[PDB]
Formats: C-alpha cells, sequence, structure tokens
C-alpha cells in the first residue's frame, strides 16, 4: 500500500482539505484561474470537455472540492459527484447523437491517472471510434475464485 | 435516439419497475435464484466477482433495484449506487495489493454493454495486465470545441 501520514490525513485515504490543493490544474479551473470548455456547473460539481477529445463530446466531471480519486473518497463525496452524472450523460448523448457511453474513473498511475484531482470521464460512443476498452476474459477456477471473494469480504468487514 | 414509449415509462429513460425485470440474470442474482461470488451486500447494492476476471479481483457492483444503465438513472439511483463504491474499491485494492483501479460503467451495446442491468466494474490494476483502456488523443480546434460545449450546455438547460 501507498504511504500515509500527514497533519491533514483523511480517514478514507489521502488528505482532507485544510481551500484548494496547490499545483492542481483542476483546482485552478474550479477557481476560475484557468479557462475550461464548460458544459455544466453547480455548487458541488464542474463538467467540461476534455481537450484531447478521445471521442466527440468526451467530458470530464469533477468535484469542486479537491479529492485525489475515488479510492480516497468518502461515501458523501462519491454520492455527490455521481448524482449529477446521469443528467450530464443524457445531455451529452442527445447533443452528439451518440449510440452509447462509457463512464470511467481512473485511480493512480497504473490505471492511467495523471492529474490527481478526481475526474469521471463521459466518453460518447458511435457505431467508428478509435477509442476502446480491452476487456480480456479468463475461465475461472471456482475454488480460487471463492477464496478470493472470501479474502475481499474480510477486508470490507 | 432510442425509442421510448411504455405503460411503465420512466421520466429519465427506460422503464420504472412495476418487483424485478424478467429475463434479467442480475435480478435473478439479487433474488438469490442464481449464485454469485459475493464480496459485499447491503439494502441497496450487491457486489460480486466478475467470473471472467478481466484482472485479478475484477468486481461488478450492481443496484438491487433494476435499472438499465446510468443513462437511465435518476440522481437518487446514481447517488445510492456509487456511494458504496469507494469503500468496496479500497477493500479490493487491499485484498489484491493492486497498484491502481479503474471504475467503469458501460451504457448500451456500442459501449460494450451486454447485460441490461446497470453494473459498475471495479478493475484492479497491477504494475502486468492484459487489460487496457485505449485513450486516443487529438488536437482541438478551439472554435469547434467551443461550439460543441455550447450545444451540450443547451441540452442540459
Ligand atoms: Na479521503
Ligand atoms: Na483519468
Ligand atoms: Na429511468
Ligand atoms: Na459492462
Ligand atoms: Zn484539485
Ligand atoms: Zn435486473
Amino acid at each position: 500500500l501507498v504511504p500515509r501520514g500527514s497533519h491533514m490525513a483523511s480517514m478514507t485515504g489521502g488528505q482532507q482539505m485544510g481551500g484548494s490543493m496547490n499545483d492542481c490544474l483542476f483546482c485552478k479551473i474550479v477557481a476560475g484561474d484557468i479557462p475550461s470548455s464548460k458544459v455544466y456547473e453547480d455548487e458541488d460539481v464542474l463538467a467540461f470537455l476534455d481537450i484531447s477529445q478521445a471521442t466527440k463530446g468526451h467530458t470530464l466531471v469533477i468535484p469542486k472540492e479537491h479529492v485525489r480519486n475515488a479510492l480516497e473518497m468518502t461515501q458523501t463525496q462519491a454520492a455527490n459527484l455521481f448524482a449529477r452524472i446521469p443528467k450530464i450523460a443524457r445531455a451529452l448523448q442527445k447533443a452528439t447523437k451518440a449510440d452509447g457511453l462509457n463512464i470511467i474513473n481512473n485511480n493512480e498511475e497504473t490505471a492511467g491517472q495523471t492529474v490527481f484531482h478526481a475526474h469521471v470521464h463521459l466518453v460518447p460512443r458511435f457505431a467508428s471510434d478509435e477509442f476502446d476498452i480491452r476487456f480480456v476474459q479468463h475461465e475461472p477456477d471456482f475454488t480460487r475464485l471463492g477464496q478470493l471473494a472470501e479474502d475481499i469480504q474480510k477486508e470490507i468487514e
């Protein structure tokens, strides 16, 4: 596991905020210091087009309150961030006439995270894209699978 | 857009539930009719290992209440489903000693959806995987990008 230990430690991982994180591009966008291509904003959340446009309409939805990623969120932070996502996604699909949509949150560098303020990608999909998720499949060993589930249950409890 | 029109139509897309959806494998799992490799359960949510194990510990988190996908959810449905996800993800990461994690929801067939009961994938990542997300990048035309954001804003409002 990743090291912990801060005068601002959070119970759920990461740091509590003791106004914004420094050297955080997304905090600077929230503060209005740096411009973004905005599509939605309310008291808790900001959504803007991802400038790299993995597909047409690719959007990031971020909390205004800084948190590193979902691995470090409280249930309240996660509930607040995602409550807005269906409404934004419906609008994105309508505007782009998309056939489908992927919702993606990446946590830490091995999962592709490079900006350390939580962001949820909304990636419209068009029956055409160079965008893709490689979901490989394996045949389960049910005995090992049962033991893995037991191990994970232990950690929740 | 996809056709609408049902005696059980939902305001947010899809159908309201008028006890469970028939011919739904995930509803049958929720009902306890079909077994699953469970890792977490509460009043609103069930999480179990995905039998295909895209990576070690790959888990699906589903609402007990049937809804097709996030495109058709209410804010309450989305808030309830994702509130539990950080806690489950932390446990999964601890149990597997994962270096990162992807959180993914796929909506409709072009985005990879094949089971039509909403499910959020938690995909542990290990610095090793054959699992991958292909996030292609493009250079923006800022004038077109600004018009696209305007169009999307129009649909939210
Ligand atoms: Na935290
Ligand atoms: Na990311
Ligand atoms: Na609905
Ligand atoms: Na899926
Ligand atoms: Zn930030
Ligand atoms: Zn169902």
